[PDB]
């Protein structure tokens, strides 16, 4: 059986997406998650919703307890984790409102714990950071819904809370980055360490500055949130009808063998 | 009315620049500024001088309390902030002794608080980090003084205290950086958050290593400090004769709307 | 006279390399070193061995006390420091098992103290981070041993503990990096500040991901550790037969004049 964890990003964390919801505040060895876990279902698939910045959206990217969030979802029994995230576009073809099913990341964060093994020692591989099988279903589903969707993309995650300078924005383009946010790393890294199939639904809200402002971002998100909701509602039932016995087995093995015992 | 805050950099923090000076030690919600504020005037313009590294120059780049410094200047009523900074040149055309009126930056710092909102949440735009109107006057004034001056430039700020390796120096050139220091970020970022018109007078002291040493840097600064002093003395009266009612209004608005309320 | 400090890296820290060994636990102003110092000799040359991750290899890259390690070696009287380090290859010509006598580095670490002067202020030059005379002997010796050895290379040091993403791996190649590890910085930086001749024997264990895993790395290291051991055993006697009176004098001077007194 599968259980989908869902981490709602800025303006993309509507709990109405789940039926038969039940709130559940939890705790973890790394502190409390951003907010209470929302247990519920999409069709016959068990899901767990968690607002990344809190239902009040008061926690800044740098202060989000990524460790607690991923740990909590794992503890609740989540096999997969699909998240949503607002980001800026670094490519002309990626227009505001467009969905990007990212497949790579470039870390630009500086003050963020990125491992559960803060002391054995865990050196987890990051070649393919996002669950390919889940990304495949998201892409096919976006297509069935007729949505503008990019099948891949490299997300550069900055520390924030400030936005990038134009020089940084142009620089990131030369490094091969396609979109930019403040939350993909270390969320994706910790999910890998937990042996969880992780995928991200990035929602381009602007062209960064290669013009970007809070109001601009919140505005585009409001106008496009429905897309991410529809994609999740349609995608998830499809995951609950596929076999992941082997896929999850490989993630479990990679995570375990990446730990150096004393 | 306007009040110019002046942050003196290494070997470019001579308080003799101001007339009718009065020392004033202050405190802020983020601790004490690098040193006492020096209230005074340049012609009929009120100014506030603050030595970035302390009149004894004992505070290292990484330990400077940028938050307190900017907060203190803002509290004292500063509308503008013009600073001086020693830097290394990453371009052949930028010769030691040359002044560079920087217009962009690339962050390479890692352990520095960059916001006043360390917890609402402030996501301040950084497209145009330096006050264009002030930069314009600095450039025209350098021209009137017959000084070698570059009208723009991208400053990469490293964490320090160590200088860059040759591989990093060459790498920064490929990212589009023109000069390099250890203090522009987050000073410029926090000034933007405070709604202050910020501009920087960068003084190239060497060609970094693409050879750079403390003695080399201090030597070139000693020989060229007079330029920055003359530029400030001549520029400031010009700012006190221009209208900024609208310019300051836009900075105030951008700062305010960049705060996410709980 | 000379005394060679040896910092053993992952799977390259065998104490059997020294004769007439004597364990010696020490303390420093920055805490205790990774493990006890192992005093001994290679022929008639006094050496001091120190396992970077501890004889139990339980300390992760980010948590290694580089300050204490370098301080301890300096206090014991070490004039030179030759280390070994497992790394990933970012160049086709650098094959797993190959030795790389690195000559440059690119810092990608974020949470690491990099100076002994955490408060005067020390701004130490990093143009030529590795001792050229020692690198020369290592290269000639590898040649005499008939080993595959690269005479130079740029090491990019990531924070870890996670490995790089493919996007980061490709990005590092464009920045000019040749190999990648998690320990060169700040070990090399602090050694320079201490006025110590520092050189590194990098052992390529894989092609990173431009596939890399703990087991892959440990496997290649086990199969190739003998090379680093032979190189050290053969190189060190050669250093004890050369003159360094002037070489060490210049390092001492550069370190001293890089300190800003209050
Ligand atoms: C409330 S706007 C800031 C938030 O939106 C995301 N965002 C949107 C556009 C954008 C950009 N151009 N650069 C960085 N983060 C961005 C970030 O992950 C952060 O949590
Ligand atoms: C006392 S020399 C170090 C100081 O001078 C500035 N500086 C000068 C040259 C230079 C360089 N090549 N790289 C980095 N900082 C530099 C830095 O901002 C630091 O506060
Ligand atoms: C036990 S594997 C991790 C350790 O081996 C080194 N290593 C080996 C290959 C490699 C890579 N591709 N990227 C980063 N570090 C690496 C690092 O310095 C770390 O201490």
């Amino acid at each position: 059986a599968v259980k989908i964890g869902i981490i709602g990003g800025t303006g993309l964390d509507d709990p109405e997406i789940l039926e038969g919801r039940t709130e559940k505040y939890v705790d973890t060895p790394f502190g409390k998650p951003s907010d209470a876990l929302i247990l519920g279902k999409i069709k016959n698939v068990d899901c767990v919703l968690l607002a990344r910045h809190g239902r009040q959206h008061t926690i800044m990217p740098s202060k989000v307890n990524y460790q607690a969030n991923i740990w909590a979802l794992k503890e609740e029994g989540c096999t997969h984790v699909i998240v949503t995230t607002a980001c800026g576009s670094l490519r002309e073809e990626i227009q505001p409102g467009d969905i990007v099913i990212i497949d790579q990341f470039i870390d630009r964060t500086t003050m963020r714990p990125q491992s559960f093994y803060d002391g054995g020692v865990c050196h987890i591989p990051m070649a393919e950071p996002f669950c390919p099988k889940t990304r495949e279903v998201l892409i096919e589903t976006a297509k069935k819904l007729g949505l503008r969707c990019h099948s891949k993309g490299t997300m550069v995650t900055i520390e924030g809370p400030r936005f990038s300078s134009r020089a940084e924005s142009f620089m990131f383009r030369t490094w091969g980055a396609d979109v930019i946010n403040m939350t993909t790393v270390p969320e994706v890294v910790l999910a890998k360490e937990a042996g969880i199939c992780y995928a991200s639904i990035a929602m381009a809200t602007d062209y960064d500055c290669w013009a970007v402002s809070v109001d601009r971002v919140l505005k585009t998100l409001k106008e496009n949130a429905n897309k991410a909701k529809s994609l999740l509602l349609t995608t998830i039932p499809q995951i609950g009808s596929t076999e992941w016995s082997e896929t999850l087995h490989n993630l479990k093995n990679m995570a375990q063998f990446s730990v150096l015992l004393p």
